[PDB]
């Protein structure tokens, strides 16, 4: 039995990863997105830019590779490789550098409902801003702001999959202690009758130790 | 031939202007505003405040002020007064004072597919920013955000009618010339599952005449 061979086969066969998996164009693509923080790698303060090392867990649904479980004993999920499907084009709107780092291989999980689950590791680069006025008060807030590059809000919309950034795999820093990462969405539209254009922001605060 | 008697008396034998007028709770009712900058009352640099007139014009839809125009000879729009019917209560967020007008009398008119509008008159007053950085490099930047107080963005959700402030009933300021008055629409949500809080911006930059 080659049965996942068989399944990717069929899925693959006419399938197209630049094309956004909705079935009509002007349905949405609901996609969330986890943010688990690693490691402060560096806090600049001469430059006021905070290297960090991320996880970047999106989720969403893909209408075109969903199976029925029973035609393929009993498999209801594969793990493929990242670039074979189309994935949602979110970057951090706010990097400091246009410095581009090479693209670590990833993968994705595919369960048979479409349910499409893509961890990503990441370098970010981004600028704080110094606050000895909110309570810790002796901090740096360091924000990271999300979302799509190319979509709009009405063809990709972005969800936050937890309250804030995720710490439960951070390694602490010697220097900075994380005081909080709470998570918002924004959506922004311009005059009477633009597109929304939807980012997801982490409020990384740290606090310097004592 | 007193049919607007008639129609008054029919639309409002049982209706409450208490009720956001939906036939479906669950459902979201939608309002435009629409912003007219009357006067620059007081620019106060000491404080950093801006004293505005504006008129505030708001549209929507009630399900339950709707009728046959043929059933009441033609009749096909009415004046009354505003507090006979449900309004929004859209005021402003970043006022900077406790501290409101005496309200004054105001109608609506009503259409008979349910349009409501609604225009009055308001007093503002709200913090500024001074602004020496971007053109045209001697400014205050003169925010006024708008909103629903009690209703969350599923509920009532707030639209600009236009792409700025509309300025063409505006009088000069001696010391001040409006530079622009742009328009946005602000959504915020919190974590992964609050309600959605949105507003409308429109951001009001004075250029200092020299
Ligand atoms: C395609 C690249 N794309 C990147 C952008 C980048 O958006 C952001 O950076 C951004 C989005 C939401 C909130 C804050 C944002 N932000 C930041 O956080 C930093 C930076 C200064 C900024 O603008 C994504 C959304 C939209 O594209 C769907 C853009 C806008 C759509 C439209 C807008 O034209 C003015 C605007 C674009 O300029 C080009 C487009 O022209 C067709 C775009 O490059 C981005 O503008 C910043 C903006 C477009
Ligand atoms: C009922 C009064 N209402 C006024 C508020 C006030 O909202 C704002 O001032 C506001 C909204 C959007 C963007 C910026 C806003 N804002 C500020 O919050 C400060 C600054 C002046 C400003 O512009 C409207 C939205 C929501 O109510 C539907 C509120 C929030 C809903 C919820 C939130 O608490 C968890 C919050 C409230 O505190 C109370 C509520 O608890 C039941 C509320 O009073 C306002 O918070 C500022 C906020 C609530
Ligand atoms: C996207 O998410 C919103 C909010 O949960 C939901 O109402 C909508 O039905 C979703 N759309 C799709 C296509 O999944
Ligand atoms: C950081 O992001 C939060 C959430 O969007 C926002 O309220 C705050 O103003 C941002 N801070 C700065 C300095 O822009
Ligand atoms: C509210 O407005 C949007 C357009 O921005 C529309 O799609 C939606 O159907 C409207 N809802 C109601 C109840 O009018
Ligand atoms: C004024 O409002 C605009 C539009 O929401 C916003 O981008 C800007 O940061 C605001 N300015 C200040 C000083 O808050
Ligand atoms: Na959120
Ligand atoms: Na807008």
């Amino acid at each position: 039995g080659k049965y996942a061979q068989k399944l990717f086969n069929d899925l693959f066969e006419d399938y197209s990863n630049a094309l956004r998996p909705v079935e009509d164009t002007d349905k949405v693509l609901n996609v969330t997105l986890q943010i688990t923080l690693s490691q402060i790698k560096d806090m600049d303060e001469r430059n006021q830019i905070l290297t960090a090392y991320l996880w970047i867990r999106q989720i969403w649904h893909d209408a075109y590779l969903t199976w029925d479980r029973d035609q393929y004993d009993g498999l209801d999920s594969i793990r493929i490789p990242s670039d074979l499907v189309w994935r949602p084009d979110i970057v951090l709107y706010n990097k400091a550098d246009d410095e581009s780092s090479e693209p670590v291989n990833t993968n994705v999980v595919l369960r048979y409902d479409g349910l499409i689950t893509w961890d990503a590791p990441a370098i970010t680069k981004s600028s704080c801003v110094v606050d000895v006025t909110y309570f810790p008060f002796d901090n740096q807030q360091c924000n990271l702001t999300f979302g799509s590059w190319t979509y709009n809000g009405n063809q990709v919309d972005i969800f936050n999959a937890l309250d804030s950034g995720d710490l439960s795999d951070f390694i602490e820093d010697v220097e900075w202690e994380v005081h909080g990462m709470p998570a918002v969405k924004n959506v922004i539209s311009y005059g009477c009758c633009s597109e929304p254009y939807p980012d997801v922001t982490f409020t990384l605060l740290l606090k310097r130790r004592s």
